[PDB]
């Protein structure tokens, strides 16, 4: 899509190489914003045919408070292997942070919960915070989350939602992450009985791949498509009790898929 | 500045009327994003006179971790009297959660010292952070973190920075705000030998409260003047050794200033 395909060439035009953890190089900008009304369409780039299978079941994975990729398995699900042990555990990562922030005193707070609760009884709050970046626990999980910091917002009947994201791989991540919250404002919606809104996406060391710069140029390339249409077809009793097979795509006729190595 | 003068334009076209935990009313926009080269000036609004001190102190004060007024109060800094207790506590607020984050066995975590080490050891980590959302917190606290989320960043020998402010009263706060972090950001540099950078500002609910609306238009009719220069005139062992009689502003010429009420 247009912001996206902007975004590549933004880091295009005025990124800095740097060196970074896995060793493979990238041209990177810091700090970038950019916004989708979800009403024009469910944000999937179409430049390159994705997956919104996998998508799926990683949110479902995160609402359940799992954080052992036994389930993604169960479901075909790889992007955890790279990084999961031997038990298939990557530590107290998203998941257990979105519904089980445990707290030095013996409390778990269960945040979906909670901002589901401000959404349907305070929707004016400025507080309305899901946070993944407990400081207690980095240590302990396989990696530092990249989607750290989210915020709702409702106005006008519409929920919207920003993420902050401390760190992105354009090419192979960002996709992913931005139909992936994408998906999470429809759901919350539907529970909330709200019209969906914007979901503003800003970022910090947005990076490419200096393995993915080929690839970069060939979707660049690639004149978009009309975005799809997110169709859920039921409205399950609770946040917690969508399914795969509850979520439908229409109207997605995305460009050939383009590979790429990820950087471990 | 030009960047706060587009943003407060902004609120006025586009704003909602909005309602907030104080019975003021707002006319608010969700999501917002702003850059500042420090390399051209200190970020301190021209079009309203403004001064350091206060906001000199609170860093000071932040970076020690502490969250009682009593130092506040003492230089006659009232920006937070509204909301401690008879004893001048705030609880775990922003300084609490800088020096001394508490995990759930028993230890902190000094955030500030972690992203020290970062910039001097790894300067291209995407991982130099601090927070102040501690979930397990946000209850023992007097009033939630605006300022809740900022990211470091280091490129071509420049310090630069991000923040998250999920809530920000743009007539009043954002002019603090800014100049705060951007303060904060010339320390850490001066503390790492590098350079500043850029100073990204990142808003959630951006408002603009409905009892301010003439003192906007007020300074929507003043012309933005030269930014000033910031001048540290000692450079202290510690990040923490800061001294008030450290800084100095020079060229600073505002328009005159303009008082407004604090929404309580
Ligand atoms: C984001 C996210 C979830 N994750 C988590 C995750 C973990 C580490 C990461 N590390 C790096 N450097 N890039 C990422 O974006 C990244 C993302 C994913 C991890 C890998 C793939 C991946 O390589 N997909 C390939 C191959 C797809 C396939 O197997 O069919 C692709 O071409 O998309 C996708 C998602
Ligand atoms: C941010 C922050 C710290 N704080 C914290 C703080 C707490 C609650 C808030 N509540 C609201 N509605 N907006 C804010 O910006 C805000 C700021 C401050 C609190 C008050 C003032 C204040 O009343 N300033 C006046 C007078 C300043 C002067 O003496 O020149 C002003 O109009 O500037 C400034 C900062
Ligand atoms: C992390 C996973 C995700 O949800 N989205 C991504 O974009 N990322 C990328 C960022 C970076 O390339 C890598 C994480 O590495 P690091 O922790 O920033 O060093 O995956
Ligand atoms: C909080 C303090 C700060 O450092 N900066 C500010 O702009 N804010 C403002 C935001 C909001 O108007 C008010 C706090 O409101 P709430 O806690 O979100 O209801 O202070």
């Amino acid at each position: 899509m247009k912001q996206y395909l902007e975004l590549m060439q933004k880091v295009l035009d005025e990124g800095t190489q740097k060196n970074d953890r896995t060793g493979t190089g990238t041209l990177s900008i810091f700090g970038h914003q950019m916004r989708f009304n979800l009403q024009d369409g469910f944000p999937l780039v179409t430049t390159k045919r994705c997956h919104l299978r996998s998508i799926i079941h990683e949110l479902l994975w995160f609402l359940q408070g799992d954080t052992n990729i036994a389930y993604l398995h169960e479901n075909n699900v790889t992007i955890g292997d790279e990084w999961a042990d031997e038990n298939g555990d990557l530590g107290p990562v998203y998941g257990k942070q979105w519904r089980a922030w445990p707290t030095p005193d013996g409390r778990h707070i269960d945040q979906i919960t909670t901002v589901l609760n401000q959404l349907k009884n305070d929707p004016d709050s400025r507080r309305i915070i899901v946070s993944a970046w407990n400081v207690g626990e980095l240590d302990k999980m396989a990696l530092a989350p990249c989607h750290a910091f989210f915020q709702f917002y409702v106005a006008d009947g519409k929920l919207s939602c920003q993420l902050y994201q401390r760190s992105c791989d354009v090419f192979l991540g960002l996709p992913f992450n931005i139909a992936s919250y994408a998906l999470l404002v429809h759901m919350m919606a539907q529970q909330c009985d709200l019209e969906v809104g914007d979901f503003v996406w800003t970022g910090g060391d947005t990076h490419l791949y200096s393995n993915h710069m080929d690839q970069t140029h060939l979707q660049l390339s690639r004149e978009p498509r009309p975005l799809p249409k997110l169709i859920i077809k039921r409205k399950p009793e609770s946040i917690f009790d969508y399914r795969f097979e509850d979520f439908e795509i229409e109207g997605y006729d995305p460009h050939p898929g383009i590979k790429a190595p990820v950087a471990i």
